[PDB]
């Protein structure tokens, strides 16, 4: 297969729960193993922005997401926010790619400073020190200079700063089209196949 | 009235022509004078992403936009890309607020470095030197460190970096809902009334 | 009225005494209260460059300037260089806008470093810490990197660096026309009405 | 195969047209797809430094280069300098490696600042934001601090700064030997096979 | 003779066309060879601010300026904005001093970043890399932090930042006196004789 | 002659009055014009460290130094600390080289920040902005980071930081030998002939 | 004569021994005194890249180079790598210009940090502190950020970074043509006459 | 006793061997243990500047210095330049204060960058990492920006930069007086008693 076999998918409390759920769905359909983490604030965002009734405890949450996505047994692992025995907490784990989608300004800050206050933040700190893929999907407007300096620091260190800023150049007709645009960009960055966003200009041979 | 009487609205070649056209519409409905500028690349974006048939020359363009928006005579001024006799080119002009929406990465770069290669870039340079409002609405993903350093420089100098990253926390049901979210943020930043985005928590008195 | 009711006008020892005297005159004609400060070197510049016989002590100086400008009783206050009991010395004073015109390279340096060695320098330090308007009008050529770093530091902190560099785009016919150009820019920056410099392109509707 | 299937080859107006043409030839012989871009200044350099009569319009240019290189149908794509519908203009395109050879100091500047003023500059901006290979081949002497700061910024962000500085340690006997040295380094950097430059010390087992 | 035999004089689109024309006149009267460059925006400034009817094409322009200045045959060379075959485009040319007067904020930006988008910008880039004299005469007010950072960068690299800020300490009586002050400073910086501005204090022996 | 015709020699309140007096003597013997400045603190240093009874007022001081050095009429000019009519105060003066010897840490600070609080400091500020030679001779130990940052800033801008640190590699036999070493270095830096310090290795042809 | 009478020519272990030998030859033909230094690694490069059999000890080396170049008695001085009694080791020596050609990345590093570990490195440190000409000719590709930061530091301090990157704009026909291009640039930078590279555009009067 | 019991005294190849020998003498007379290190270049300096015939090998050198100073058995330890078994090479050694006197610009560079190429450089690196006293006594003039940046870095990290710049404010009468001034400053910095330099103003009670 192309792209990583395992993805750590962390959802934090920025707006855009639909992006994270659609990415999870696409990763499952590409037969990838997903290590799923979600912050307390992100659980409130999901309840506010969607009709998904996500259980609060990791195990109930794991069973729910497995059925919601049509995932195989053990394909989605759910780890709690202080579970340091989980693979993402150590660089000696098997290599994963990591995506934080959505990525709150608070999680952006924690990763930029190295706070490691929970498993999501420690997992990102591990990704950076092992030079494993780390994609951050912030959703915020305006961006202050605090936000921008944190994103610049992380981009300089190899993280992919991929804001939830969908493009319109394929004439989106629905909210789902715009959600899929951003998810397609994430999958492209990871090297995972997707057919939601065409390859721009692939049939374009010489200028008109 | 609240907010600026005159707004320089510049559209450049990032995806998201719908944002600029909706902002223009809202500014006209709030009885504001608009000094409208558009780059050659933005004209191609508009043709690609919308069914608006925008004429190419400023005068024909001015007549078209006046009818498209239901604007009054003289409410929308259109200036060409080398028209240094237009108000936005000099700081001795009457004060305007300026918005670049969408703002391409190329225009972001030009404003950050001071290139002043056309009227849009010179108008932004004037806004910064006179400390008049300047709002940039980039649409790009991922943001590279070049993009982020340019945005950070401008934010440090007082520009508002407002990416086209709509929020979902009012459960958008259409593309128009997401476009309106971003336009509402721009209007809020300018201090211009809008009723597309409620005032968060305004009815919330004490914690639950 | 538009713009500040009170302006601290400090003259320091750069060439261009005519700029400061013309600004004083315009501020008086706009019925503004002026807190007038002048350095010892600026008194020598004024004697060298003009026929104004300015008395040396604040009180005699106050009487002279009141008559020279046709100002009302108490409209021009003059404070000596060590008069820490004057309003500009403390941030608890009533808010003023401050202009240093001309601004010597030495006063530019003192303000950039925070030297507070006299009332002019302390008044500028107060303006910066209270985020009240501060406009500096340097007159120097070439600018060395020392000058430029000091101006850059202050501009980054919100000061308006407005060099005595008159424009020619209204075809000046006299020295007074060029002096008035710079004074008009200062008044524009403060938000005080002026009719010496037209609003560029105000009658320009669409490109030719 | 080893190395990228597709290479965006941009020629800009530095001296050394022979380097770009030889690289194009080698890429074609390694059965790679080439997206070929050339600036107006580079067309003048090619006319000055070679006897290649390169047609000016992309289509005529494409036919000429296909025959000049012995390339297959569709193996060389030529795109004009404002053809935003071409693959290199968007990060959603199929992944390419990009080489700017020769890279003028002006194109070096544009890429370092993010100017995106034409397809070459936008294509490099896309390469950087998608973290796809970007190789710059400047030809300039002396390098000023402006040149060096631009190269340092880009190298820090992952671009390969590969100056047109051929080595002599295999005793070159002709201009072609020196051209081939630089082209071999570019191919090595891309991971594309080449037999013009041996693998240094490959037969060297222990010190003498 | 004292000072450079050849001067590249570039006029760009800042206000102050009189400064450039007076400098040209003085350079011709000092029997210097002048390589004259002018931007499209500067041609509009000259038409707005003066009654000089400058022809648009280099050759007609060369004939006009030769007669306007009373210059000798071949003393004034005029080169077009894309004439890379002109001496200023290469560091292998005979050494010139270079002055950009007036220097727009856009040309200041281009030189600071190394844009080399036209012959003026490339000529300044060459001056810096060969460590040949480069004098920039900006005319702008206020200076923003973008302007100041660009001027500081160039001054740090050896360029002379000489703003069009005339002094009053010889009691100017006309616009021409103020124009001549700035031109005299430029000539002093180049080491070229001038008798418009006396040598300050030359007759002053001991303090009074 | 070789080297500058005129030297501004400023003595400030660091230890080492003998260095300044010996430099003055050597400059007079090389038939150079000297513009002599001395701070109040330096006058106290001279009284503490030498038996020279230097008069306090510039004119009496000028007569004394002329006789002390055997100088010609008008060869030594003395200017007071606030004499802005003296040549060193303006860049429009005839070009001088400037030496501050000894240079106190306070004068080092003032020059680095641009304080221009007296004629010595303004003269150094002028030297830097006109890119005329400026040599600083500090005498201090230890150097703090404040001292070092000020020296580094000035050295980066072209000033010569020449500490009063005599060498021993010609086997000095007296205090005068060590004083002469430092003075010889200053004269070498200015390009003025001296025979106190031989040209190292001038007779050395090939290694032993 | 034009240019320096004495040149310190240091060869270090970068590829391109032909550049250094050709420069030596040209300096001898222009009747210049050359203080010749060569590193141990450069001696190996010369043996690898040329058929010159250079003796290892300075004296034998001096005799060989004198005959190889047709130099006069004493025109070429050779100094060993620890000969601190040689002129280049002290700033009290007679002024030389210095060229390091080729300049290895290791010598570039040593000069940038001030290592002074041998006579070449100490001689460059002396050139920088005395503000005497220093030209570095690196030969390396790619340049890493370590290389670029070292070159940028030195260029900021006045060193000329002149990479061995020959131009093709006079249609070179042999390796010797390309070697001569770089040597001509070095001689131009030093101000020493050369007829290998014409003065670009010297006969070009007005644009075509 | 006051001050450190053990001092690592390193002499490197700057001029001023008399300073190091006098410091050694004073340390021995204060009954301190001295770990003595000397570079190869410093041995040449000592032979050039003094009549001390210092043996080359550590053991012979130790016997010589013990007699030269009148030191006790074992009071002076001499360690060779690669003797990593000596105490100064490790931070686990008993705490010493360290002085490099004289400190060449090359040793200043090595300590600033952390080169650790010999025992002197490693000993200074150890002093810095253990936060044990480190005093550097450079002797150089002019100081270049390379020298100044290295001194600034080390001073920021706690090293004492004490240049060999003797003061004259006690009217020195001999070379020995000036040598003793610098040595007294070193001893003062270490907290070791000395009676060569009085305590300034100790008898001064109130101002005159
Ligand atoms: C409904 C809703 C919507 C948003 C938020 C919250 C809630 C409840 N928050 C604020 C964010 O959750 C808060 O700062 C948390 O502290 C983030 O914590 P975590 O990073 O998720 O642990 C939030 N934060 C952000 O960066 N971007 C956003 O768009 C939003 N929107
Ligand atoms: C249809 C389409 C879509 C896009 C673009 C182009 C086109 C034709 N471009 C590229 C951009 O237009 C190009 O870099 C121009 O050089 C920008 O020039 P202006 O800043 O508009 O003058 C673009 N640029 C950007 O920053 N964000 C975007 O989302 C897009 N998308
Ligand atoms: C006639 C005349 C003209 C000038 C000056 C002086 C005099 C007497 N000075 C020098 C300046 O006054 C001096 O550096 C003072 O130290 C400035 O002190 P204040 O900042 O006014 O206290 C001066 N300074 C400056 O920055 N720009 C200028 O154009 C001039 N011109
Ligand atoms: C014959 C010839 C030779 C050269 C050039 C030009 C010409 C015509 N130019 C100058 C360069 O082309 C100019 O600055 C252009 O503006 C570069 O534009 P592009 O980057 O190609 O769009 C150039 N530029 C550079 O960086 N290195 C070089 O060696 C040369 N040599
Ligand atoms: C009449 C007039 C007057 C001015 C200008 C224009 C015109 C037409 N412009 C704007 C400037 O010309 C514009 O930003 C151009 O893009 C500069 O391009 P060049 O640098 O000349 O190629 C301008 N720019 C500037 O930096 N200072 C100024 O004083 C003025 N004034
Ligand atoms: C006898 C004597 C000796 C010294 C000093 C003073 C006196 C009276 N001062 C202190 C210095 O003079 C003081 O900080 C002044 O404020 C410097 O002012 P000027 O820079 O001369 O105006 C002093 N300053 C310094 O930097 N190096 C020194 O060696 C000395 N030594
Ligand atoms: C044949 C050959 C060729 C090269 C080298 C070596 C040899 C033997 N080296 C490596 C370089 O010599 C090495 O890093 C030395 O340590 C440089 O020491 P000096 O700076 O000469 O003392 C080298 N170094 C470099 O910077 N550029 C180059 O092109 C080469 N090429
Ligand atoms: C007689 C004599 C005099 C001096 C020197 C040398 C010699 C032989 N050197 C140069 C210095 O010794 C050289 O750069 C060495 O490489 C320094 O190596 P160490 O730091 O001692 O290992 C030297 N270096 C320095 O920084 N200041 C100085 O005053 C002198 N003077
Ligand atoms: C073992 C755990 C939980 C963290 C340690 O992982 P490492 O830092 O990568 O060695
Ligand atoms: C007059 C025009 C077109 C630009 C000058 O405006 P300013 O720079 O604000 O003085
Ligand atoms: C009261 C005086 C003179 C200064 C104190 O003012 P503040 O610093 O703003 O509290
Ligand atoms: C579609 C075009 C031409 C540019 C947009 O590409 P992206 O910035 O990578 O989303
Ligand atoms: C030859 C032209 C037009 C530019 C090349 O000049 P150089 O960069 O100085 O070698
Ligand atoms: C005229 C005096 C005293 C200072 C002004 O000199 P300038 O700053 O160089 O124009
Ligand atoms: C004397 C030698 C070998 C070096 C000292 O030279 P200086 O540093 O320039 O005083
Ligand atoms: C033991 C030796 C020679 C060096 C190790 O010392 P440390 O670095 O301080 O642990
Ligand atoms: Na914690
Ligand atoms: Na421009
Ligand atoms: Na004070
Ligand atoms: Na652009
Ligand atoms: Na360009
Ligand atoms: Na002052
Ligand atoms: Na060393
Ligand atoms: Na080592």
């Amino acid at each position: 297969m192309s792209g990583p076999e395992r993805i750590t998918l962390a959802m934090t409390g920025a707006s855009g729960a639909q992006y994270g759920l659609r990415l999870l769905d696409c990763l499952v359909q590409e037969e990838r193993e997903v290590h799923f983490l979600i912050s307390k604030a992100a659980q409130l965002v999901m309840a506010t922005e969607t009709d998904v009734a996500l259980p609060a405890k990791p195990q109930a949450m794991q069973a729910f997401l497995t059925e919601y996505c049509g995932a195989a047994a053990g394909q989605i692992r759910v780890f709690g926010q202080n579970d340091w025995m989980a693979p993402p907490a150590s660089g000696s784990s098997a290599p994963n790619a990591m995506v934080i989608c959505p990525c709150s300004t608070g999680t952006l800050s924690a990763v930029a400073t190295g706070a490691c206050n929970n498993l999501i933040e420690r997992a990102a700190d591990v990704a950076l020190k092992e030079r494993r893929p780390l994609v951050l999907v912030p959703r915020e407007a305006p961006f202050s200079s605090i936000h921008l300096e944190n994103m610049l620091k992380l981009s300089n260190l190899g993280a992919v700063i991929l804001p939830a800023a969908p493009g319109f150049y394929h004439q989106p007709q629905s909210v789902e089209d715009l959600v899929d645009f951003v998810v397609a960009r994430i999958l492209n960055t990871l090297g995972i196949p997707q057919d939601m966003l065409p390859r721009w200009g692939e049939q374009h041979l010489v200028s008109d």
